[PDB]
């Protein structure tokens, strides 16, 4: 369910994977697909954070698993389509969209999101996307800010 | 300033300094801001162009993005604009920052967390999208903006 936006940089290159952490990043991409918190868990750092901008962060690995799991619980991500991916000193910056489909009423949305991951090591310590929820929410007729 | 540094920000000061020329103008570009004038920032603007806050219609074209930037500045400040991370790659420049809001109708101010990208071509800007959640940011400002700048687009 990959479509190009518009705006799109032309340039395939801009969507592709030129660095160790770029193409580190392109693979969690692929794995998020898996809707499996134990696997996305392995490639995180122990000193980390995840957070979806409009909902609270967590800090640490456990936590992060446990977030990530619970959204699973509500929501698959049935694609990920990277249109850019960038990076420098040991960020990595991915502008996509996440096919979201909401479990308790089938429905899906293309989810417009840019983000960033911090690395070291190879290891992702930090991870936070940004997006609106509201629009997702009335997209997919579930109120997630409660949950 | 009114910039106090996230939690997660990372710790190398580099990480928030420009180091090639596109991120260059793109600082120079957010130091602007802090303007509130559509004029002025419609001046780094490629011909060919696009500006979009994600949760709103883009505009497409100078005319369009001139606009929209003068319609959102009718109704609010940007008081301070606060840059965590900095990145470029491939005529592309990504932001991570804090924009602090100032809602003149009502007078409330919000930090709104902002990630932007930014696309250029000789130095002019060909694309601007900023991706942030617009209900924390109406509900702290006490001010529905969608019902109101989402017709607007
Ligand atoms: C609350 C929306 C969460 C979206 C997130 O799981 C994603 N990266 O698609
Ligand atoms: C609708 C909010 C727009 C926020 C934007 O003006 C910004 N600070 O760049």
């Amino acid at each position: 369910k990959c479509e190009q936006p518009r705006w799109a940089s032309k340039d395939p290159a801009a969507g592709k994977a030129s660095t160790p952490d770029e193409k580190i990043v392109l693979e969690f991409m692929d794995a998020l697909t898996s809707n499996d918190a134990a696997k996305l868990i392995e490639y995180f750092a122990e000193d980390t954070m995840y957070q979806n901008m409009p909902l609270p962060p967590a800090y640490g690995r456990d936590a992060v698993e446990q977030t990530l799991a619970g959204l699973f619980k509500v929501m698959s991500i049935d694609a990920v389509c990277v249109f850019h991916i960038c990076s420098c000193k040991g960020l990595v910056f991915t502008e996509r969209v996440d096919v979201l489909r909401a479990l308790p009423t089938g429905k899906s949305y293309n989810l417009s999101i840019l983000g960033v991951f911090q690395l070291t090591d190879g290891k992702i310590t930090g991870w936070r996307d940004y997006f609106d929820l509201r629009e997702f929410e009335e997209a997919v007729d579930l109120p997630l800010r409660g949950k």
